[PDB]
């Protein structure tokens, strides 16, 4: 009997937490975050070469932005447009030229390559950048692009 | 009766969440947010013209800062002072000159105008900025001011 | 006794909340915060003299970074390195020259002084800064250093 009362009490505490937290979710994502589905993109707000950008995301418990649908790509694009800086995606073809994969090693399930890309320009573009127009282009990993991680 | 040991686990989970959530709130608000009552003000840390600022807040799930009491205005003022950048409020008299209203449409229920304001200087001041001193002044919507949203 | 089904329900809500909270926490800390044990360090991203930095942290419900172990120091070093700006710690020897203490008055339980430090150079170094290499140096409280608070 006391348990039924203890349960109701917990119900009230949970409802409170749920409500308060929903508000802080909005506050937190402003202005550098974007929620799409169960994924959250967040930009560090600055540019870094691929290797450094990758380390920043992984050490933070996430990974570089990896849009796997038109919906996610559009969400990521909003951050890129807002910062007016193209960003690096997580995928590369460093292992096998022409074969882009996620950090897991799996093949792409979605892509939004600009016409003619990837073209491995100069024979040395193994990373991927997303333009403010939302399209993808393979680019030199040594370049510095906006750091956007996904969680 | 095993339900009793399960309730005990739940109680522990909720207390842990209450403690973690409270700590997280302080972290989030530092150093660009202010909690006042049920409202939360948060600055984007940069400036933008009115239209742009308004869009940013709306798309983020909130709206431009709309202080409705001396208490809210003081909370907002802290952010303005910290950043040393005057900010736009959500209110405007763009529809009917001389009559400032909220994004919703209702008339002002609180105001903290500087002496002599609003004066529609140049016959073209329909937006509202709040100075580091906390006072309000009607200013051209085309000017760039600190973006501060409320949630 | 559908209380067993009622407990099942809350079990699900609490776990759903635990998952969302864990995700938003990681997002929150990227890229200006660092979690170590139950402590959370977060930098404001800018510099301020000691008194102003201390006030910012206290007003935020926390205090200046106070590394109490090699683990916490390394965590704080990450933020300093990321911003490439030495930061102030909370400890000072203002009360009794030579004896550094925490805001509570307790003497240090951990230190990471650089060789030759602390030296009270010039006869007036009562604050402490942590370099990008993680070592400490007593420095004039009037200098402006990175603001990092702990919650
Ligand atoms: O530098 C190596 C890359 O060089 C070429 O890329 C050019 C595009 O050809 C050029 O049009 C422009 O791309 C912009 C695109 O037209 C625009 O719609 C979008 O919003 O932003 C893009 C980025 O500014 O500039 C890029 C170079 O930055 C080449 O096509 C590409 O394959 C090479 O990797
Ligand atoms: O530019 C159009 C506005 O021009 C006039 O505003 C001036 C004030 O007259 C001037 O004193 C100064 O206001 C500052 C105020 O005195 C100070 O206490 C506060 O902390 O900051 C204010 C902003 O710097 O500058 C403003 C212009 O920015 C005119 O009075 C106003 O109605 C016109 O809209
Ligand atoms: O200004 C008062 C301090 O002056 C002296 O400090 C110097 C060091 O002597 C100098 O080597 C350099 O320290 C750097 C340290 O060698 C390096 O490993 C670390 O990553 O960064 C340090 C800071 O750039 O600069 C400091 C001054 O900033 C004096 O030794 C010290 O006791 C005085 O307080
Ligand atoms: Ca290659
Ligand atoms: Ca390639
Ligand atoms: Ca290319
Ligand atoms: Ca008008
Ligand atoms: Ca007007
Ligand atoms: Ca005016
Ligand atoms: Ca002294
Ligand atoms: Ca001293
Ligand atoms: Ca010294």
């Amino acid at each position: 009997a006391s348990l039924r009362q203890q349960v109701e009490a917990l119900q009230g505490q949970v409802q409170h937490l749920q409500a308060a937290f929903s508000q802080y979710k909005k506050v937190e994502l402003f202005p550098n975050g974007q929620s799409v589905g169960e994924k959250i993109f967040k930009t560090a707000g600055f540019v870094k070469p691929f290797t450094e950008a990758q380390l920043l995301c992984t050490q933070a418990g996430g990974q570089l932005a990896s849009p796997r649908s038109a919906a996610e790509n559009a969400a990521l694009q909003q951050l890129v447009v807002a910062k007016n800086e193209a960003a690096f995606l997580s995928m590369t073809d460093s292992k096998t030229e022409g074969k882009f994969t996620y950090p897991t090693g799996e093949s792409l399930v979605y892509s939004n390559w600009a016409p003619g890309e990837p073209n491995d320009d100069g024979g040395s573009e193994d990373c991927v950048e997303i333009f403010t127009n939302g399209k993808w282009n393979d680019r030199a990993c040594g370049e510095k692009r906006l750091v956007v991680c996904e969680f």
